[PDB]
């Protein structure tokens, strides 16, 4: 249909509205004094939030420039989010802040490419510097301050999620999901486990717990679907003479299969049980040789070219004890060769490596997990709903900071990683005079974060930025205490990797902000 | 629909405001200090972009005459983007220069047709003036100069083009994609490689890598669909006493004849694997026979009066290695005798004479580069999607550039050859004097582009026309570093083509457009 | 629904006032002067036009009544273009002037009926001296004239189309196509050829122009579709014998018959092809049975009690060369005999001048053209489509300017031989005063045009048109140049085909919409 074109300061004045709007919408939430956010939802009743990228990700104005501007803003936030998964308010004010004052810049008559140029050299310094001055995160406690300082500074949470990531290992999986009591819950699954249970209720030899419980059986592995029992009498027969229990792990077994296995259970003659394999197609290949490979059995499939009646004692797998319940099995202590087993990991850990979807990564990640390591759920407890949503994310933002933490390594908190890198670029230079103010733009709005900061306290930004500048080292403001003092003896830590991508992120999207000419869209 | 027409100078200065509009909107991104411009879309966020005929493709006004006006001149900038793919916003400013200028000449009573015929006349002349002033362009330090300056002067884009090109060598093909690293890549692969992968995972030999790799191998090409093994049973039984491995490129392969390939792979006694047929239907074809061609083999097709049964090792091609990853196959080092490879590039050139469309023609060229040559990919790297998106935009118009300046030529950039075309153009004249009116009116247009970047760098145009009107040669205004020099010295080079078709398309138009005397459209 | 009714002169006035908005709209493109008028579509980009029909199809107004008037007037030039394919605009001028006159003689008391009787009784005198005035136009100077004048004073497009009828001849077939050069293109085509190519690709045996050349083969024409191979073993045979090349036409072969031929011409036994037979219905076998006349072979039909079993060398037609591409197929210097020729293009002629058709008769033409003479095909060359269409257009109007010229003759173009022929008849009575009145309205209505080319011209038409009046013969005037001289001379010829259809049909209208005496149509 018909547009609408506006030129040079109008569009500037009006696109500087729209991101101040979803900045100021955005940037309440930060700090330990930063409060809450409530969201509409159309489906059920609203949601109390403290995440930047969830009230960023509802804004949208009437004005249609004002949604140019605001709609361009809220990338750096979903950038922010889906690379570290935490840090998008900072991304937020440091993107609001270069875009204010780089209009100002343009507006004394400066080059906007050049000052885009020196923007970029200025973060690329930066970035450099802030490598330069991370620390190794290595011990528990570092990491249990890490979580409790990313979850709003609750010590439960950071000192729940240490104690999983020590309980799991350096390799593992771990997860959230709402609870049911009011008191937070952590549970550990070592060995491999897979949720699928027994097929015939008529397995069970403990009514106490409703499980089925064998010690030193034998594993038998199968793509194709049990119909008859013409195939499975001569390895019932093999392991009858042997006496040791027997677990059927295929495709599926039909009524009547099933039914001679369990009046054999009943006679006294074999201990057998039968289960489905997990997922669906080359996933649940791919889970039945882990399988295999972890119980120190073979596959035996019809597209390789052996059949099940050919099978022997030495393609049934060995494990020290097997649980199924209702709606779960486990193997514990499978007989596996380890080398094997590291040979399995490293080749899926080389196709992690080319993957690049989220979803695939995930699942890999998990079946590493499984495999070789352990998983382990975090139950979040809440008496309401919306307690409960709250509390969830805040638990997801400590584990993904410490998870990021473990992976790179942590600098001062509070705003003062940023202050020392930009105290130690004073001497940075460029080609032409509006390089250099586009250098010093990037400088003075890489002091964003802690005068918001002090702002949501309640006290003097400007003369608490400027005490802070006058120290060194890690010199800081408590804003819990209000008090200064060393930032790492008080347990405020901050990620390298969170910190790095929210500027670079900012910086990418503000650059491209400033040189904005004239915008066109539709009539109103 | 009821419809309004409206006579002479009413539809001419409606026209004028509208091909106003269209101008203004499109001509702020013109030169190295030409700025941005924000595009609204309504399927996600806004795109910012710095091309004139992605500017120009949605400026639609409320007015119907000013809209009819916006349509007119809209078609400069499409065909200037088709032919050459670089030199829009040129083409755009010169086609509103020559329509304003014939305008104001109409109004003083002179006859359109005429004035149409000068400026025909002119350009013409002009065309083969530019033809006479171009000098060629082979080296690799001009191609990096042009992909530079093509590329809103970047000079690491510039040379990955230029090294890209020299690497690939003259005939293959360079494509862009988005990247997912923060720095700029090139990938460069020799020989012929199809996006087919293997049918089953159970014929790798190199789990390290999770490819299968071959040795020496034969090659079997058959049209046929493979279903049962019988007809395979001879030429398996010949490479298995020949001992050379064997590769099978077939329609499909079902389970029956991949359980005994798969057997026999594993069992050690023949090493095969199977791949799927690239290309559906008249492609897939042709690029088998050029596979065979390449392999010095021979097609296996049931159409031609042969069965796969009756092959023998005359049939088989050979190739000194085969690499096959999950998603690629690889032939390197074929064995088929040139002069047969230099028919087959012959023939399928020939049949690229007489392409209709561009959709043939990359497909045609794509396989030209594959039978010899090379096919190289550039995979730019941005942190933020609309970065990205500018990033790559840009880098299709160095490509494009690079392009047309080897085909064709060079000549001095900056607006400074048409200025001295329309300076060797002072003695032209005509039939009578409206013609004579006409050739002026072109002339004193050829000097828009040099104006209107004075204008953009924030200079004044007069004075700096008027001082590179005075000069000889190559002696030229530099932009960026607002300095006079000889502008091949600098390194400032534009192809004679894309200055040449813009030109041409846009006296096309602007000649059409200056003589309407009404103009019929829909009610409001 | 409910209807409005008025009633005398308010229904003439708002008749005359859409007349008079709807010849305003179209008459401003009349002349060498005249200029162009842009029409509005609502599916892609408004297109530059001056033809008269092209303007009036689209002019539609919001008031009823005069919506009416226009509707009837439209007729005029739709007819026109019909009819003859030129002279729109000078029909559309004298409908309206002769409405003009006529109402205001109706206003003056006059009786419609016996001025619509004067005028008819004028327009049928002035047809016959029309017919007296006419001169033969058979050379090519001639008909290289009239093509300029008709194509807008375009030298190149009248020399083309003098040469191209030159070399088709006098019963041919020439059409215009879109091009793709900057110039145009004249392609003409030697023998006869049909839009079918080969079958299967396996036939090509010159990769250089990527077709096949049979040297002197024989044509096998079967009307029944072939799929068994037993009936083509005899023909086959008898012709592998002779070592000459074979073509068979039939209306489709299936694979299975396609394979022993394609067999058969790899191993070198007999070089044949296989070609479709073009058309569907009757019109296939008609010319199909035309092919085996040109070719002098009979046609192996089942509906004729034919059998191809018992086919000999008789009933195969030669040729001097067949050429086949992937579209096209070509048969060169057929051997036949020439009064079989004639007699067969006289029966297709008899025919012709039977159809009531104009889509039935065009087919019949080209199948003449084909059996006798040639088809050319005229390829039109812009930069733009705009300018492509408006060229296309231009040629049209030349081509069929010149088939009407050479069909009846050319008289003095620029609006005097209606000057001549109005002057002629100044002693024209009827039966009573009203009937003298009307015969006086045509003959001064007959000199519009001129009065409307010179006023396109900028100039006075009063002393132009008295000017001319004085003189005798071919005297007028030339508005390209602007001073008078002899007509014939400088090379302006009109068709007089043109010229009595476009004031017969003027007439027609104008004389039945004088009679109005009250309009109804709906309420707005
Ligand atoms: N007690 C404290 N004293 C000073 N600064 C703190 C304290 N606790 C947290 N901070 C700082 O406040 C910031 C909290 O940001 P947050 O509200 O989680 O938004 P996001 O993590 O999305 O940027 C952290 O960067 C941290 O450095
Ligand atoms: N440093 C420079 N000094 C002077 N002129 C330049 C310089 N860089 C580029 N130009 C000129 O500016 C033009 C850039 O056009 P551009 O904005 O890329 O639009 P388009 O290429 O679509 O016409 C080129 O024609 C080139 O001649
Ligand atoms: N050079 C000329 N001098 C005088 N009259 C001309 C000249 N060229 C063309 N004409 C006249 O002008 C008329 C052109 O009509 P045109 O605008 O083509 O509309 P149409 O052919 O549809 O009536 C012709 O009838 C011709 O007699
Ligand atoms: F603002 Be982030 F989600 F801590
Ligand atoms: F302005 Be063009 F797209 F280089
Ligand atoms: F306007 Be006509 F068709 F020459
Ligand atoms: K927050
Ligand atoms: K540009
Ligand atoms: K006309
Ligand atoms: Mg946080
Ligand atoms: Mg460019
Ligand atoms: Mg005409």
């Amino acid at each position: 249909a018909a547009k609408d074109v506006k030129f040079g300061n109008d569009a500037r004045v009006k696109m500087l509205r729209g991101v101040n709007v979803l900045a100021d919408a955005v940037k309440v939430t930060l700090g330990p004094k930063g409060r809450n956010v409530v969201l509409d939802k159309s489906f059920g009743a609203p949601t109390i939030t403290k995440d930047g990228v969830s009230v960023a990700r509802e804004i949208e104005l009437e004005d249609k420039f004002e949604n140019m501007g605001a709609q361009m803003v809220k990338e750096v936030a979903s950038k922010a989010n889906d690379a570290a998964g935490d840090g998008t308010t900072t991304a937020t004010v440091l993107a609001q802040a270069i875009i204010t004052e780089g209009l100002k810049a343009v507006a004394a008559g400066m080059n906007p490419m050049d000052l885009k140029r020196g923007i970029d050299k200025a973060v690329t310094a930066a970035v450099e510097e802030l490598k330069a001055l991370s620390v190794p995160c290595s011990d528990s406690k570092a990491i249990a301050q890490v979580g409790t300082i990313s979850a709003n500074s609750d010590e439960t949470v950071g000192k729940l999620i240490a104690e999983a990531m020590d309980k799991v290992g350096k390799e593992g999986v771990i997860t959230v999901e709402d609870g049911t009591g009011l008191q937070d819950e952590l549970d550990v699954v070592e060995g491999m486990q897979f949720d699928r249970g027994y097929l015939s209720p008529y397995f069970i030899n403990k009514p106490e717990t409703g499980a089925v419980e064998l010690e030193s059986p034998f594993i038998l592995l199968a793509d194709k679907k049990i119909s008859n029992i013409r195939e499975m009498l001569p390895v019932l027969e093999a392991v009858a003479k042997a006496g040791k229990p027997l677990l059927i792990i295929a495709e599926d077994v039909e009524g009547e299969a099933l039914a001679t296995l369990v009046v054999n259970t009943m006679r006294g003659i074999v201990k057998v049980a039968a289960v489905k394999a997990p997922g669906f197609g080359d996933r649940r290949k791919a889970m039945l040789q882990d399988i295999a490979t972890l119980t120190g059995g073979t596959v035996i499939s019809e597209e390789i070219g052996m059949e099940l009646e050919k099978a022997t004692l030495e393609d049934l797998g060995q494990a020290k004890r097997v649980v199924i319940n209702k709606d779960t099995t486990t193997i514990i202590d499978g007989v596996g060769e380890e080398a094997a087993i590291q040979g399995r990991v490293a080749q899926i850990r080389q196709q992690i490596e080319e993957a690049t979807s989220d979803y695939d990564r995930e699942k890999l990640q998990e079946r590493v997990a499984k495999l070789a390591g352990g998983v382990a759920v975090i139950k979040v407890g809440a008496a309401t709903e919306v307690e409960m949503k709250e509390k969830k994310a805040r638990v997801e933002d400590a584990l993904h900071a410490t998870r990021a933490a473990v992976e790179e390594g942590v600098v001062a908190g509070g705003g003062v990683a940023l202050i020392r890198v930009a105290s130690k670029l004073a001497d940075l230079r460029g080609q032409n005079e509006d390089q250099n103010v586009g250098i010093k733009v990037a400088l003075r709005a890489m002091e964003a974060p802690l005068r918001q900061i002090v702002l949501n306290c309640g006290e003097e930004p400007s003369v608490v930025a400027n005490t802070v500048k006058g120290g060194d080292g890690n010199y800081g403001y408590n804003a819990a205490t209000e008090e200064y003092g060393n930032m790492i003896d008080m347990g405020i830590l901050d990620p390298t990797k969170v910190t790095r991508s929210a500027l670079q992120y900012a910086a990418s999207v503000a650059g491209l902000m400033i040189t904005t000419e004239c915008m066109v869209t539709d009539l109103p």
